[PDB]
């Protein structure tokens, strides 16, 4: 039931963010939610190209690095790479088919485009510090260590995409497919989207900020500056992305866009709380692999874990959830000079 | 049966362009087909922002235009806006789920992204020349003459998107759904893909160039110069887009990438020919509507129809189809001043 161009003339200012009539005309002179247009404008003003950044000295720095420090750096790089690979394609495949207002549709495509730039920035870095990228990229797919901290991400997406297909093909109701009953409920599909968005918010607001900490730690000891410039640029974009998800979630919760959503959100309550708790726990567990062969002066499992708790409470509070960790001060205040 | 991150370790250099294992890692250090990486790089170096273009004198230019010329300029602008709205979302929703090589996946997202900048530019022009933009945007969806093309284009995308869902959900074979038999054939799905591709090739290779001629006809008279600067940037991007689909089609029909597709394209060869000739005929009928109230300096239904046949012959030959019209030279060589 999906269409690339709905022939019905509708007031786009009256459609909900999701599940309404598919967007037909792309206009930007007006918007139901001005914030998405502001995010497109900001992101476009930040346009950058990784190839231009000078990472020529990073090879000398990396080579001089002690083995366990090479391990920490390259492992952080492999994870960032896997997350961006998924973020480059997923927002378009999972959200585009469900969006019903123009500014949000375009923001999703701009956001996803920026992710492919990040992925491209990692190839730029890898190529300039290793003799063969092929070894780095192949290890990403294998090595359960990586897949372990990331387990569940592709899960939330894949499930949303499949239920969305059944909905477009069969419509709401109970059906018979090859002799088996299949139920299609819009209420359950709306729940699937909210949970997905929450997982994405956790990915960009928490999982990525933990990785930045590891990157900037090297920058503090005046090493890997080429990588550092790029990470600052990526972090500047990520702040825009997390703002977008925070607004999507809070607007859906308010009930002003779709009352049924506010009702479902109250039911999603414990589930979204738990997925944030699970993500936080996965980041900590990943620390065990990062510091397998040893840690660094100002960075170790303990400090990283404190930062995970510190940032998770901040992110969860921003979307109205209760805080799972003890309140604390920033454990690595030096990172502030690198962000913003 | 689609996944945002396939857990199987595969050689991305040995996968077909389409219908293979879904892309897992996003890397840009190598590629099966260099053309797509080349295209991503060129498109990125061309980055521009419509806001930067001064269109402050276009308002007075438009008001002073005779009645029939306003009709021409605005009808053309609305058709362009229509196609751009479709091209900004469709390649993503229709192709991403079927691609199996990383360079092609990112090119498609980069391509789609560039189209949303084109949509943004038309909003920039429209509100700088009409006072009440809503009137323009609403006519785009309901205009009977314009829609005499919207459904045909949308139909090719929609049918491919629907069959793709059945294939991903049920797989090949004879199934039953709510008392009805439903057959799923990969061979038929392959044919559907070859068709959106031929259709989109005709769209960017022919439909858009016919509209460029009209825009630059005004620029040759020193009118609507802000509009002209923007169409020049747009046309520069389109040359890259059509290069992309031309390569996809030739790789699929030669048999180099997928023997089966080559066998399929050979059997539906007459259908592909009729499809291209049908697109040229619609552009001819349009020129008719465009000049129903009179012509202007440098353009008329006859000169325009001659350009359609000239450009159509060139594009069809590029993808292996016989020429439908008589060969001739370029009817309007002055257009090269604004193109390539
Ligand atoms: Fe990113
Ligand atoms: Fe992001
Ligand atoms: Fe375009
Ligand atoms: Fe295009
Ligand atoms: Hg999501
Ligand atoms: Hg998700
Ligand atoms: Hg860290
Ligand atoms: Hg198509
Ligand atoms: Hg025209
Ligand atoms: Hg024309
Ligand atoms: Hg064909």
């Amino acid at each position: 039931a999906y269409t690339t161009f709905s022939q019905t003339k509708n007031d786009q200012l009256k459609e909900p963010m999701f599940f309404g009539q598919p967007v037909n005309v792309a206009r930007y002179d007006q918007q139901k939610y001005d914030i998405f247009e502001k995010l497109i404008e900001k992101q476009l003003s930040f346009f950058w190209r990784p190839e231009e950044v000078d990472v020529s000295r990073d090879r000398i720095d990396y080579q001089a690095l002690p083995e366990h420090e090479k391990h920490i750096f390259i492992s952080n790089l492999k994870y960032q790479t896997l997350l961006e690979s998924i973020q480059g394609r997923s927002p378009n495949v999972a959200l585009l088919p469900l969006i019903s207002i123009p500014e949000l549709e375009t923001w999703v495509e701009t956001w996803a485009f920026s992710e492919t730039i990040h992925s491209r920035s990692y190839t730029h870095i890898i190529r300039n510090i290793v003799n063969d990228p092929s070894v780095v990229f192949d290890d990403i797919v294998t090595n359960e260590q990586i897949q372990k901290r990331a387990e569940g991400i592709s899960s939330y997406y894949d499930e949303l995409i499949e239920m969305t297909s059944y909905w477009h093909l069969l419509g709401e109701g109970t059906h018979t497919v090859n002799g088996k009953t299949v139920t299609v409920s819009l209420r359950e599909l709306k729940k699937k989207l909210y949970l997905c968005l929450m997982s994405v918010n956790a990915l960009e607001a928490i999982r990525f900020y933990v990785s930045f900490a590891c990157s900037f730690a090297f920058a503090e000891r005046e090493l890997m500056e080429g990588n550092a410039k790029i990470i600052r640029l990526i972090a500047r974009d990520e702040a825009l992305h997390l703002t977008g998800t925070q607004h999507m979630l809070n607007l859906l919760r308010s009930g002003a866009d779709d009352p049924e959503m506010a009702e479902i959100a109250e039911e999603c309550k414990q589930e979204c709380y738990d997925l944030f708790v699970q993500a936080a726990q996965q980041e900590k567990d990943w620390a065990d692999y990062l510091f397998r062969d040893g840690s660094m002066i100002g960075l170790n499992k303990d400090i990283l874990c404190q930062y995970v708790e510190y940032i998770t409470n901040i992110r969860m509070q921003a979307v109205g959830l209760d805080l799972p960790f003890n309140t604390r001060s920033n454990p690595i205040p030096w990172i502030n000079t690198w962000l913003v």
